[PDB]
Formats: C-alpha cells, structure tokens, sequence
C-alpha cells in the first residue's frame, strides 16, 4: 500500500460532486483525493456568463495545481471535456503529475487539435433533444450558454445509472459557456517537452455507440497515449454507472505508474 | 388505499440543497408522484451568495415564489428538513390553502406561540460552535459574526453518522455557507397564526439517532407547539433522506394518504 493523491476533473455541466461514489471509495481505501469544481460548475461561486474566457473556466484546477506542495505528485483524471483542462495542467505543472488519466477526455494534442475534439464533442450534445441555448451576443450571433436538459440526461448521459443520479444530476447540472475554440486553443498550447513528458493513459467508456468510439479512436491515433485501457457497459458518466470498475482501474494505475 | 397522484415539495434544511433529497425524488418519481426539491437562496446552485441574502425573506423566496406561481387549485404535501421548518411554517401562514398537509422532519417547527427566536437560538446552539465549524466576521469583530460554515468532522458525525460513506462524500462536496440570520429578523419574518398556519395539518417526523438536533430539543417543541400526529424513523441520523430513503418514502406516502 502507497498512500496516493487524486485528483478528479468533471465535464461539462457537472462538477466534484459527481464523482461522489469515487470519492467514497478512494477515501476508505485510505487514500487522498481532491475533486475539483470548474468555473461556474457545482459550488463554483461564478456565474456562466461572468466567466467568457477559458481561462476562467481552468481557473480552479490551475490554482490547486500550483499549491501542491514540493514532493506531492497526483494521478489527474480528467474526464471528457475535461480533458481540456488536464490537459492545460500536464503542459504547466508536468513535474507534479505522476500520471494522467483520460477518461473518455478531449485529448488533443499537436496532431488534433482542441477546435477538432471540441467541434466533434459538442456535436453530439448541442441541439439534442431538450437541450438549449442562450444568446447573449445577440440572437444574431452564436450561442452564449449550452444547458442540459432532463431528457438529454436521462437518454443520453445517465442511461445506464441508478435512477437516483439522474435526479441527483438533474438538480446540479449548471450551464456551460460556450468558449470560441480559437480562444481554447491558445488557452491551451501542448509541447512534447512538458505535456508530452507527463505519463499518459486513455480509458475507453463508451457503450452502443460506433461513431463516437471512432471518435476516441481517432484521437488515440493522432495523439498516441501511454497506454489505453477500457471499461465496458458505462454510459457518458462511468463514475455513476461502473463505479467499483472505474475506482479499481484508477487504482490499478496509480499502483503501476509510479 | 387507492393511488392517487399527488405533488410532493422538498424544502432541505441549512448548508444544503434540493440535491440532498435525490433518492427520495427518485423513488417519488418512480412511483408515480409529482415531486419538486426546491434550492432555497444561496443553496445548492441558486445563484445567490450568503453574503448578499443578509435577510431571511430572501433566503426564503424560492419557495415563496414557487408556492404562488402553483396553478390556484392544487395543493401539496410540503415537507421541511430541519432549518427548513421556518421556511414551510412561512409558507403555511401565506399559502395554507394550497397546502395539503405539512411534514416537519426533525424541523424547527415553532408555533403561534413559541417563536422561532426560541427555536432558533436552540438550534444555533447545537451547530454553532461545534467540532469543526466555524464562522465569519465580513462585518468586523464589532458585528455578529455573518456566516456559518459546517466542518467536514461536524458532518461526518452530528449529521451523516448512520448515512452511506459515498453520501458524506457528496455532502463535503456540496454544502454551502449558512448566513447567520438574526433571530429579530427570523421573528419578523415568520409571523404565524392559529387562524392560517394553524389550520394546516401537520405531522412531524423524528429521526431516533438524530445527533445533531437532540431528541430531548425536538421532543419540547413537539409539546409546545402539538402537531396532528408524531411518526418515528429508527436508526435515522439527521439527514434522513440519506440514512433511511426508503422508510422516509414509504411514511411520506402514508402520510399522504392519511390527510388527503
Ligand atoms: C460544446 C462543448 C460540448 C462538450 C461536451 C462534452 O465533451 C461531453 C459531455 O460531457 O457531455
Ligand atoms: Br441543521
């Protein structure tokens, strides 16, 4: 047993209340772990639209980041869109990070780049079922917020989850500011020299779903991680639906990655 | 008994939200039932910070709003946790026409006679100070100190002791600052009378290993203030909707039932 130290990232709409399950389970195992909210995300004090840049949205993650201590290095685990921000992390504290996890994350790098990831990933969430967005530049312009709706919830994300998530979710989902992905790809600039140095893993979580498994393949091709792992029969939130799986495999690799 | 659909309406009680009360939603909505889980301000993810709702009314006011957008003819079953029997008892005493029946789970629930000043200073001493807890002074050491912030060790034992670990774990993760209202406000606030809030039936609901709000508390106020009926939870912690879900649901309902 070697006491390790977690980090958790969520995605988009949700916060470090969502990996609650994961958060048990490392704890009574005797290890630390810190589950982080974005911008405007669980308990965040912000407001989607007082925070418009990316960088406003990373804020948390990179503030905790920098005061680790100076021996301490963590497992980060950055789950879908939050990839981005793992991602940001790896390039500016890559000394402080043991291993980095990709958990159905955005994982771009030199060869695919955020705009392509990001196109690809808001393509299977914008104008879904009841799902809307805000105007805020004008009903002229593009959209200023994306906020999920119950029904995309429950049909899309948490379609293979206890019951009780779905309405956990459905009362903490918060809305997600619709960054420019020109702004997200200067906010987030990877080189092979600090990113590139940081041990990478990819978990496949993906269930019933070809295209966007080709998707995470595409990614895995162009931007070739450490090693890929997989977890079968999770829906979009595997820290809700395959729990003890999910917790065993971070385990796994917090174990071997030293 | 018959099914018959009915609206339920969660109001949860200090440091929480709407969220508290997911798996008694959850089995509501599997049953059959209309249920809202309501965030009060600057809880769960109302956007309102503790700071800036130094006044009970505004604290108050998603449930207020709520209750008088409810289409004129149907009535619910109002449930308050806790701190969230002010809010109900307020409720009762502008709506109680629009109320079936109202349910004080482990609730300070003051009467036209005991004010909430009583309560509320009793209920204040039982978080105040304890274990882990501590409070602000946004306003200088010269003012009351302005918010109350629950400790992870107060939670993990006054409050979650009997609950599942993973539930203390989104706990931690989701509790927010209690402004510290003071009880000249409260008292204002919540006026109530045996003319409207008393014409509301009520039913309290006690959780036997509450170690947050004592049963020797929660007893006096029973006597001071009588309800329509008195029902047990045994082996419940204060946050009942977490350590006992289904026992919860299943009195909710014949609840229900009983002063439909
Ligand atoms: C417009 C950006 C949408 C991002 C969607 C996430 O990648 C997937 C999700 O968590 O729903
Ligand atoms: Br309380």
């Amino acid at each position: 047993f070697v006491k390790k130290h977690f980090v958790l990232v969520h995605t988009a709409f949700h916060g470090a209340w969502c990996w609650y399950k994961i958060v048990a389970l490392m704890r009574s195992s005797g290890h630390n772990v810190t589950a982080l909210d974005l911008g405007a995300s669980g308990i965040n004090p912000k407001q989607a639209l007082q925070i418009p840049n990316f960088s406003d949205y990373l804020s948390p993650l990179m503030e905790f980041m920098a005061s680790l201590p100076a021996n301490e290095k963590i497992i980060l685990v950055g789950h879908a869109l939050g990839g981005l921000a793992i991602s940001k992390a790896m390039e500016t504290f890559p000394e402080k990070i043991s291993v980095a996890v990709f958990l159905s994350g955005l994982m771009p790098g030199p060869n695919i780049d955020a705009t392509t990831v990001c196109t690809k990933a808001g393509s299977a969430v914008l104008g879904q079922l009841d799902n809307c967005v805000t105007y805020e530049n004008g009903p002229t312009n593009p959209p200023t917020t994306l906020i999920a709706g119950p029904k995309f919830l429950a049909t899309n994300v948490y379609h293979l989850s206890p019951i009780e998530d779905l309405a956990l979710a459905t009362a903490l989902v918060r809305p997600l500011y619709l960054y420019l992905a020109e702004d997200i790809s200067k906010e987030v600039v990877l080189s092979s020299k600090r990113y590139g140095s940081v041990k990478r893993v990819f978990i496949v979580a993906t269930e019933n779903d070809a295209l966007k498994k080709e998707f995470l393949k595409l990614m895995i091709e162009k931007n070739p991680p450490d090693e890929v792992k997989e977890i079968e029969g999770s829906d979009h939130v595997t820290m809700m639906s395959k729990p003890q799986q999910l917790f065993t495999t971070l385990l796994s690799i917090a174990n071997k990655y030293k």
